[PDB]
DNA sequence: GTCTAAACGTCGGTTAGGAGCATTTG
DNA sequence: CAAATGCTCCTAACCGACGTTTAGACA
């Protein structure tokens, strides 16, 4: 069974809030607005979907090109409030959830069949995720955009929340480049990593200090969370993602990940047969992995 | 001269985010 | 019959996952 903290930190890597409003004859105010919240992954992480509607109780689970689970209801999005309102998210999507839950509100109490309650909630889209298209915002020219929270000291609330984060965002792989300057030809390196947009590298940076290591690295907008030490890799995050399982077909990544690092641990990557073994892992992983 | 750690570099698709018709409900 | 909800298609970037070079401690 999954962990709340696991949810939300996963949430926080690849769940969406939104409003749609479009253009509907058959309505009073001539518009239609509607609230969901939805994760989409892979068609191979259907189960992680599957977890998460077991431990909620709620949710419309479907897998066609993609796997998706679903809250459109007033039921259902109930108990995904009731979810993050005891288990807070803390990346900028918070931002993007209070002006949900607003929404949320006006849209329980009809108020949203004025055309007062109606203006107040293309305020809050405005300012939720990419804001108004172009088309709404000739339907509804000089909207004043909603006050936007900019989280900040968002603290490390569980270590489970960094176990849904990392099997989100996060990644384990091995690093093989062509060294002449080692013997066996190449050089071998376990790598961890986490990746998320500038907007959270406040986050990124409090994450080291609540994991003890790690390095940041800016690319050439996004940014990077970079482990290679292999002292910190063997002592500090393995031990960690052992306590904090890692959910999803990552699992089947992260295992054969830990089972290269201690075959560098031994000296297994110096030798060119080792070496060859330890290849057969990697493209047995990730975007190898059928 | 070995090998580690980390800085630097790059591809491509699984994510995040979206809009709207079709069906059910009360 | 109108509001809520179920259901189906659409879009591309912030991701994941892969590479090479450089600044050094061991010697
Ligand atoms: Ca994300
Ligand atoms: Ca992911
Ligand atoms: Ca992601």
């Amino acid at each position: 069974n999954i962990s709340p903290w696991t949810i939300t930190g996963f949430a926080d890597a690849e769940s969406s809030f939104m409003l749609t409003v479009s253009k509907d004859s058959k309505r009073n105010t001539g518009w239609s607005v509607r609230p969901r919240f939805r994760i989409g992954l892979h068609n191979k992480d259907v189960t992680i979907l599957k977890s998460i509607r077991e431990y909620l109780g709620a949710g419309i689970i479907t897998s066609d090109i993609d796997a998706r689970i679903r809250f459109e209801s007033l039921k259902e999005l109930e108990v995904v409030i009731n979810h993050f309102d005891k288990y807070p998210l803390i990346t900028q999507k918070r931002a993007d959830y209070l002006l949900f839950k607003k929404a949320f509100y006006l849209i329980k109490n009809k108020e949203h069949l004025t055309e007062e309650g109606l203006n107040q909630i293309l305020t809050l889209k405005a300012s939720l995720n990419l804001g108004l298209s172009e088309e709404l915002k000739e339907a509804f020219p000089n909207t004043i955009p909603a006050e936007r929270l900019l989280v900040t000291g968002q603290e490390i609330p569980d270590s489970n929340w960094v176990a849904g984060f990392t099997a989100g965002d996060g990644s384990f792989y091995i690093r093989i480049a062509k060294n002449s300057t080692l013997k066996t030809g190449y050089q071998v390196q376990s790598v961890f990593q986490i990746t998320q947009d500038t907007r959270d590298i406040e986050l990124m940076k409090n994450l080291i200090s609540y994991l003890n290591c790690g390095n940041i690295r800016i690319r050439k907008t996004c940014v990077d969370l970079v482990v290679t030490n292999l002292n910190d890799i063997k002592e500090k995050i393995i031990p960690f993602f052992n306590k904090n399982h890692i959910i999803g077909v990552k699992l089947q990544d992260y295992r054969d990940w830990c089972k290269v690092v201690t075959l560098i641990d031994n000296k297994e990557h110096l030798t060119s047969e080792g070496l060859e073994k330890i290849q057969k892992i990697k493209e047995g992983m990730n975007r190898g992995r059928s």
